[PDB]
């Protein structure tokens, strides 16, 4: 059409799969392998994207331009990469990815949303939605154009440690919370085909329903391990909400490190090739887990050419590698020079790449938007996040007998009130894992409110607030309160790092809740991923809330405290009696729960 120096992949009025079909039929092996090959942020230099022909990078957990950094300089950093891959002969455009789980965490003043668990509390798709969307303004106000989510996992066991990434042990809730894709990606046109990648323009973001398949079904919890259960199973629990999100239009998965029955999902042909590929027809490209397909042999990485072969020949994509580029290309490089990985897998691969890359637009907007940059801890979407923290709140008992005047909600006008324990002022507790670092962090680590501080903008100006992290039992006695709230809980925590086998909380805590609740009547607010063990604390507690990890807007929680609005979150997980127990999921034979799944209390708005 038209001009004499006209290439057709170029140009953007043409069909998706024409510009696939004539961009593919013009590129080198090194070409394609290089779309193939995705490197962290931390080896790319300009010469090593272009000399290399790189398709993408990311950002791992805290792989960051500098402590922080604003919006723009994100955008100059994705960007000057961007400027390398342009350079190439083909001028293919570089996908940026990131681990934008809740909110875009890594960056330093992003909105960070409650983490999944306390989103399925809320049983409100269209609020998780709109998160979605939130979440992809602020990812391009960085310039980034594809998050690593929605995590789909099924959590079947609380001792794993990525647990609170799993909206709820009840498929159901988590096959309704796929409305994130639709957020992240834009809603698909009427005539859509179930397993078509979509992704609506620059203003949105490529998704990543992760981690396929299982990740949430592993013995004990045990992270990274083996999933033990039948098809049927398999199927039942584990698969369903990948359907749901290719009737969406997600445009990638990402493979779990885990296994089924013994076989590395990333060596999976039959389920990653068989399954995803030719039975839910998915035409998006499937992306590896961090050194995913190193760990495919123990030790991991002991043989990398192996690896090569047994991922690339299941169906996987695009490897995030992240770092050993060198390694992976030469590799690949000579299985597909040798005959080993036929040409045709190589194409089928950077045909889905390429049907990514062409369907979102990068073609036509490769680099940054500026005018985004203010999207970046934007009020209306703290607003967004303060709803979400506050719908995902399960209150678990308001009142130690029937005859008891409910705490909950709390005056707002009284003459001096306690805030205390650790997680009272302390916004990277209440954040969790992946905030600003993969297993969080301690402290005032981004911009936020604490529930110290939320308390102090909520109350009565005669209302005097006193703060003691860990105040002794004299000290509470001795202080005119009218009453207290005590936050306590687990520390952040992510992955292996998060596996438990007895999860109680650390000390102090149940200490401070009893020093407290033992002079004045309490509201103990319990941050964590996951049910804990509980009953102490609920012995001690007047009211106990399950507050999860609800994020950067610690307002939420006192909007349910103060009753300006009412409990309404119902518990997205069993609560567990004992460990001993575990694993005891709803519908299971022999079940017997503290707390069951759906439980939670109600208040009305006062
Ligand atoms: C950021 O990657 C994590 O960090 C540690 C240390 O660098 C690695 O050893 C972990 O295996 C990965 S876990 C993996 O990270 C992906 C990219 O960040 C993420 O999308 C996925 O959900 C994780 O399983
Ligand atoms: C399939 C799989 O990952 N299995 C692992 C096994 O290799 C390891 O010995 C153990 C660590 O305790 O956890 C389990």
């Amino acid at each position: 059409h038209h001009a004499a120096d006209y290439v057709l992949y170029k140009d953007a009025t043409k069909p998706v799969e024409d510009r696939v079909a004539d961009l593919l039929g013009r590129m080198t092996l090194a070409e394609k392998i290089g779309q193939m090959t995705q490197i962290e942020r931390l080896v790319a230099t300009p010469d090593v994207l272009r000399d290399n022909f790189i398709g993408s990078l990311l950002s791992g957990g805290g792989s960051v331009p500098r402590k922080g950094a604003t919006a723009k300089e994100w955008q100059d950093m994705v960007d000057g990469f961007q400027k390398a891959c342009m350079s190439t002969r083909l001028g293919i455009p570089m996908i940026y990815g990131i681990d934008a789980v809740h909110g875009q965490n890594n960056v330093y003043g992003a909105t960070i949303f409650p983490h999944n668990v306390g989103l399925g509390a809320t049983r409100d798709p269209y609020l998780v939605k709109r998160i979605g969307e939130a979440t992809a303004l602020e990812v391009r106000a960085t310039g980034i154009q594809y998050a690593f989510a929605p995590c789909i996992a099924v959590c079947r066991d609380p001792r794993w440690g990525r647990c609170y990434e799993s909206y709820s042990e009840d498929r159901r809730i988590v096959q309704s919370m796929t409305e994130l894709i639709p957020g992240l990606q834009g809603d698909v046109p009427k005539d859509f085909t179930s397993g078509m990648p979509f992704v609506a323009g620059k203003n949105k973001v490529a998704a990543c329903a992760k981690h396929f398949v299982g990740d949430g079904g592993t013995v004990d919890g045990i992270n990274e391990n083996n999933t033990i259960i039948n098809r049927e199973g398999l199927m039942n629990i584990h698969m369903p909400a990948y359907k749901n999100a290719m009737d969406k239009g997600v445009s990638t998965v990402m493979i779990s490190y885990s296994s089924w029955n013994g076989v590395k999902m990333h060596a999976n042909q039959d389920l990653v090739t068989g399954y995803l590929k030719d039975t839910l027809k998915f035409k998006g490209f499937v992306i590896s887990d961090w050194e995913g397909i190193d760990r495919i042999t123990t030790p991991a990485g002991s043989d990398y050419s192996y690896s090569v072969k047994a991922s690339i020949l299941a169906g996987l994509d695009m490897i995030m590698v992240p770092n050993k580029y060198q390694q992976f290309i030469s590799i690949l490089t000579g299985h597909v020079n040798g005959g080993v990985i036929p040409m045709s897998r190589i194409d089928d691969a950077v045909t889905r790449i390429l049907r990514v890359k062409f369907t979102m637009g990068l073609f036509e907007n490769p680099y940054a938007d500026p005018a985004m940059a203010e999207q970046l801890g934007k009020q209306e979407h703290r607003d967004l996040a303060r709803e979400a923290a506050r719908k995902s709140l399960v209150l678990l008992k308001n009142g130690k007998t029937s005859t008891d005047a409910p705490l909950l909600p709390l005056p707002k006008k009284a003459p001096k009130i306690l805030v205390a324990g650790s997680h009272a002022d302390n916004l990277g507790y209440q954040c969790g894992g992946w905030t600003i670092e993969a297993q969080g962090d301690t402290g005032r680590t981004t911009v936020g409110t604490t529930i110290l501080e939320a308390v102090k903008a909520a109350v009565d100006p005669s209302t005097v607030v006193v703060f003691a992290e860990n105040p002794d039992a004299e000290f509470v006695k001795s202080g005119g309160f009218s009453y207290a709230i005590v936050a306590v809980g687990e520390h952040p925590y992510t992955e292996t790092k998060g596996d438990n086998l007895n999860l109680t909380i650390p000390e102090p805590g149940l200490s401070t809740v009893q020093a407290v609740c033992g002079g004045v009547r309490c509201a103990t607010v319990l941050i964590s991923g996951r049910p804990v063990v509980v009953q102490p604390l609920l012995a001690a507690s007047d009211a106990l809330v399950a507050a999860w990890l609800p994020g950067s807007e610690g307002q939420g929680v006192t909007d349910a405290l103060f009753g300006d609005f009412g409990f309404t979150g119902r518990l997205p997980r069993t609560w567990f009696k004992s460990v001993d127990q575990l694993p005891m999921n709803v519908g299971d034979a022999h079940y017997d729960p503290l707390f069951r799944l759906g439980y939670g209390l109600t208040t009305n708005a006062t």
